[PDB]
């Protein structure tokens, strides 16, 4: 279960998508209009997760597919995508 | 772009698959992805009062692919 730790006004443990609720919600009050807000988040999701992923695996891509449950062309793709390869 | 109240989203998904990885896994993908879209979807659902064809507009897919993700989360 994706948790984050984090510190109050005073330290604490909620759920990664309460972080992207709050960035969500920042972000329109942010604005004043919105067109691609999908792609905008799913980079900034993706990019860490394959960053995490590749970490493990020392850069082995099927090792890493493996882990992700995604075959090696689709994680090439993205990869290629965030200039990762 | 996107920061939480001041760093960028990206580093709390990068802590939480740090203490996640701090444990094996086979669809981390979808994992991560679900903990997404859902907060994702309700809240710009929300922003437009339920208006879809706005979200759609304003997320950059079509109507059918936001029926098909809001439905895949039980959001419809």
């Amino acid at each position: 279960v994706l948790t984050v730790s984090t510190v109050n006004s005073q330290v604490t443990q909620k759920p990664l998508r309460d972080s992207v609720k709050q960035a969500l919600k920042n972000y329109f009050a942010q604005l004043q209009d919105v067109n691609d807000l999908y792609e905008l988040v799913l980079a900034e999701v993706e990019q860490p997760l394959l960053d995490m992923v590749m970490q493990y695996t020392y850069g082995n891509q099927t090792r890493a597919a493996l882990m992700m449950g995604i075959n090696r062309g689709t994680l090439r793709k993205k990869l290629k995508k965030y200039g990762m390869n």
